Formats: structure tokens, C-alpha cells, sequence
């Protein structure tokens, strides 16, 4: 184990798979990523120079983003028809940067150019240690207001435990991180998790 580090609560789907950024210079790099490739993917002969004849699972893309219109690298993780719309195939497209996932029409999708593919990715997958379940959504909602996701609010967080992730045969297993997360202020810290048990959502 290490010392504690500074991030920023990125996505939530549960306290037991969240995405972190890391507090620091890549963090304006990446502002800067996201200014960049919307400017040039918003207009339309750059789409049609990096027009995807062909998208893979797990090809990365740029895509853009339904809530804010903007565009970013994605790997696809999955595809699947429409019943209704044989013209238009949608992916299940992972934001690469964030951490959160959207069904996004395949027609929608552009070549991610090489030299955006410069910058490291930057959403670390992460769960909440020393706490289970007793997920509940508005527990999943009490942590989202709690670590204020996407809301760049900066959060300590110490890695305490981890889970093993498989790969090919013989290949080094990759770890992610259980970590407790916590609102430092003078007055004193704020422990998520045991708040999420404090209020019966989770249990030690």
C-alpha cells in the first residue's frame, strides 16, 4: 500500500464499479483533448474524412456524448440491431476518459485520428472497500451526491484492498483497486463508505 492520492469521481454505476480521474496535470490535458477533437469532429468534412467503413468490439472511436453534444475517445465494448431500423446498428460505447457507458447509433461514430490516442486514458475502474450491500438504487444515488460524480469535486482516496482481473493464459492478472474515499476539509474528513453504512445502505 501506498500514500493517498487526489482524484476526481469521474462515473458511477454502483459503490462496487465507479471511475476515477487522477488529480493533476492530465486532468487539464484532458480539457484541452475534449476542446481539440470537438472543434474538429463538429465539422463536417473532418466526419467524412475519418468516416468508419468498418467498427469492431473494442476498436477505439470518437463518439460523441448525448447529454452534452461533445466528443470523445470510446472503446466499443458491444453491438447490438434495431428491430425496427435495419439502416441504424447501435453500440454500447465506453468513454474511455470518464468511465460511464451509452448506446450510441453506429452512423454516429468517427475514426479517432492516431495522434489523439497520445494522451493516456484517463478513467480508472474502481470499487468502495470494506462495505457490501444491505445494490440498492438510492444508495447508488446517496453515493453519487456524496463523491458530487462529474462535478470535479476533488476526493482522497487510499487503496485498501483489491480484486483480481483476468487475462490470456499466462498473462499477468490486472488489480482493481478497492479504495475508501474521503471529503478532507479543516474541520475533518468525510469516510463515503461509512457514511453509506452509518445510513443503512451498506454494511461493514
Amino acid at each position: 500500500a501506498g500514500p493517498s492520492i487526489e482524484v476526481y469521481v469521474s462515473a458511477v454505476s454502483s459503490p462496487s464499479r465507479f471511475w476515477v480521474q487522477f488529480v493533476g496535470p492530465q486532468v487539464a490535458q484532458l480539457d484541452d483533448l475534449v476542446a481539440h477533437m470537438t472543434e474538429y469532429y463538429s465539422k463536417k468534412e473532418n466526419r467524412e474524412a475519418h468516416t468508419l467503413r468498418h467498427v469492431s468490439v473494442g476498436q477505439v472511436v470518437a463518439a460523441v456524448f448525448r447529454h452534452d453534444g461533445r466528443w470523445y475517445r470510446a472503446r466499443v465494448h458491444d453491438i447490438r440491431p434495431n428491430e425496427f431500423d435495419s439502416s441504424q446498428q447501435v453500440a454500447d460505447v465506453f468513454y474511455l476518459d470518464y468511465g460511464d457507458s451509452e448506446y450510441v447509433a453506429t452512423h454516429e461514430l468517427c475514426e479517432l485520428r492516431a495522434d489523439l490516442l497520445r494522451l493516456r486514458f484517463q478513467a480508472m475502474e474502481c470499487f468502495l472497500a470494506g462495505v457490501r450491500p444491505a445494490w440498492h438504487p438510492q444508495a447508488v444515488e446517496r453515493f453519487e451526491e456524496l463523491t458530487q460524480v462529474a462535478r470535479w469535486k476533488a476526493l482522497v482516496s487510499r487503496t485498501c484492498t483489491y480484486k483480481k482481473t483476468a487475462t490470456a493464459e499466462g498473462e499477468k492478472d490486472k488489480e482493481i483497486p478497492g479504495i475508501k474515499l474521503f471529503d478532507v476539509t479543516d474541520e475533518g474528513e468525510l469516510d463515503v463508505g461509512a457514511v453509506l453504512v452509518a445510513e443503512g445502505w451498506a454494511v461493514a
